[PDB]
RNA sequence: UUUUUUUUUUUUUUUUUUUUUUUUUUUUUUUUUUUUUUUUUUUUU
């Protein structure tokens, strides 16, 4: 309708409204400028120093970022791990066939000139130093992002861990929120080097020091929850991913699809760098994130929580899409799933039982379709003047009711406001 | 009806009422007077001494806006950013080809003489600068903008923005409520500098400084609520802009829409000063804003309440409107979209679903001809389903403020 | 006794402001107050 007339008069109006931008940043795109991912540990003084720096101001409540990364980079350069088979992505060829290889064989730059105390401060601390400082330097990344009491729940467990080969303790006394070390996480020096290890430990699963692993996991896959929630989709309505995909109902979700399924990024790949696209810096809007895949994001949490998912009770609620009609699919899904079990004999002992029976007994009409299949469903959905039947409105009601301590802006409480008057 | 009589004695009455008048003004018919924009940065003292009057007049509790001004234009003129395409706007030529810019490329003239404190402050304080001082100082016009609690909402995460370089605190102590730098907002030349950061950061989205955006950011469509409604009207419906256009079914909001979508005014451009037309003072009465788009206002967010939205259950409800019919409209467009489903299949392994296959049977898709129509046939009276549909969309709303439209849509629907 | 709205008037008549506003919306990125890994009956000589 390039074209809008007003009656009264027979002059063009032009609706257009504001422009909105932030087009995705794919990792492979990225690849094609540079070939290296630069990492700015910067100052090279001695690690016996450094050691110092940070013990000092990790128990006082203040410690240069700059310095614990340097202190990292320095505790960090075992070059362990023994590559089991070749080692390539996006074109970098990482290392190969039993090479020797080092976390940080992932590209190392310095730079600046200006620190903090001077060359040398209380040589009271030792070699209680790669064991275990490195481990509680990374982990706080991990409890710097949650915004909620829930940290000092990680904390906990973040130094339940640590005890574990000298017994320490607490370092700062303030609690979080934004201000402490919740904010080394806005230096992409650190984060680098959080990828680095995660994905390097990801690769030599096994190894003495994988235990790094601990808080450095939570960048694997950060800002990629759309990803995540296609994942539990299939694994929680038993479907393949194909089959999931037909089941999309809605154009922008098919939109949304399509954008995230884009060839050559290596999502399926076991070890790549792709999973760390945003803390490697190789993309800064991620084109997998919950935000840029909304319609999705609903449409999928919303069917999984019908179908008795614990984690989707939870999600976020995305603003600015198109809940109703984005509702009705997930419904439509979620009671064909809900109520024709895979149900298949799987063992027996000589006598099998073949489905076969002149398969047409019951309801021919408003009976619904037998199997998960789109198109019969679709079908039976006109035939039902594409208005929900009382039978799902039930479905529905019996997923959602006797949910309860629900957040608000949660799909949780949405679903429940729908569906259980 | 120029004429009215009076039957019982066939005289003449002149029905009239007041004058009412606050016309709009448009951008463009603005650009045609002046060809720039002034930016009256007063004083040209030492920075370092400007720095020290306000860390000073900060911790204190009083310091002059004019200093401020100064102080911010000081640290701010970082001629940092390299044009990536050109730039222009309503004619004015900002930058060209690769040229590089900075922010205060919008027009600077100095003025006036008297100030406060002698010439140099306490030096105490040093090039903990630009890095956050000039960010804390944006950062408050957000804060002096709403007048509740939120504004500790803000203040809070204002400063654990803050922490980053050197990690200091508050500085005022009186919370707010209008007085203490909540009035800042009043000094034309306070808003703009935070326009010009902030359209200037809008561009160089990608920028060491870009942070500034915080707080900066709540001028860009400033008092252009009624833009906003219609922007998500459509993302709420799924419907396109023009589709939406055709569903409007009342004159005074078709007025109002005609009246926001008047050309050249640039609102579907990239970067202009459109957004910014209040805080740069290009216009005193926006045409865009929800107080002179109220039919349309009220219109847009009730039938978004009704199809789910949660921004629009805190709406504000216009007075002076035609509530009946506006709601009644209202309802029929939220009913249309809201029985039938898109619904389509997407994707497929060789096998589509070919959609092909009465008398009160509400029409099939979402048009506008077809339901209009349909209505008729239903002696323009809301039907029981329609009815039942409003209920069930307002009943289990909770927490509803006076004077919004959620308050409203929940009285009329969920008796 | 004579009185009688616990009425008053003087003007009034939104415990409305119009200057601009109107999601007690937002840096951005983002979003199970998920997860180290192993486990996962607050089962047991």
């Amino acid at each position: 309708s390039v074209t809008v007339k007003r009656i009264i008069d027979n002059t063009v109006i032009v609706p257009k409204l504001p422009a909105n931008e932030d087009p995705v940043e794919y990792p492979a795109d990225y690849f094609r400028k540079s070939k290296e991912i630069p990492l700015y540990i910067n100052t090279t003084k001695s690690l016996s120093d450094l050691r110092g720096y940070v013990y000092q101001g990790l128990k006082s409540g203040n410690v240069s970022i700059i310095h614990v990364n340097s202190y990292l980079y320095g505790a960090l350069k075992d070059i362990r791990g023994k590559l089991d088979k070749d080692w390539s992505s996006f074109g970098i060829n990482i290392g190969k066939a039993g090479d020797t290889i080092g976390i940080f064989d992932l590209v190392s730059l310095k730079a600046l000139d200006g620190v903090l105390p001077d060359g040398v401060s209380d040589a009271s601390r030792t070699s209680a130093d790669d064991k275990w400082l490195p481990l509680y330097l990374l982990g706080l990344y991990r409890v710097g992002r949650t915004q909620m009491p829930e940290y000092r729940k990680k904390l906990m467990d973040g130094l339940t861990n640590q005890c574990k080969m000298i017994n320490e303790q607490f370092e700062p006394l303030v609690p979080e929120g934004r201000d402490i070390f919740d904010v080394w996480g806005n230096d992409s020096n650190y984060t680098k080097i959080v990828a680095a290890v995660d994905m390097f430990f990801h690769m030599f699963k096994k190894h003495e020091c994988a235990s790094f692993r601990y808080g450095t996991i939570v960048s694997r896959f950060k800002d990629c929850a759309a990803l995540a929630t296609f994942g539990h989709l299939c694994k929680i309505t038993g479907m393949s991913t194909e089959d999931v995909t037909t089941w999309i109902l809605n154009r922008e979700v098919a939109d949304e699809m399509v954008q995230m399924m884009l060839p050559g990024q290596e999502i399926d790949k076991a070890d790549s760098y792709m999973p760390y696209l945003i803390d490697f810096g190789l993309s800064s809007k991620s084109p997998y994130s919950s935000v840029k895949n909304p319609a999705f994001h609903f449409w999928g949490q919303l069917t999984a929580l019908l179908l008795r998912s614990t984690r989707a009770r939870n999600a976020r609620q995305p603003d600015d899409i198109e809940y109703t009609s984005l509702t009705t699919a997930g419904l439509l899904y979620a009671y064909a799933v809900g109520s024709s079990a895979d149900l298949a004999q799987q063992f027996c002992v000589g006598d099998n039982k073949y489905t076969p029976d002149d398969s047409t007994g019951g309801l021919t009409t408003n009976a619904p379709p037998q199997g998960r299949d789109v198109v019969e469903w679709l079908g039976w959905f006109e035939d039902q003047n594409r208005k929900p039947t009382p039978d799902m409105m039930q479905y529905a009601k019996r997923a959602v009711m006797s949910l309860q301590g629900l957040r608000e802006k949660t799909i949780g409480k949405y679903a429940k406001s729908e569906f259980d008057k």
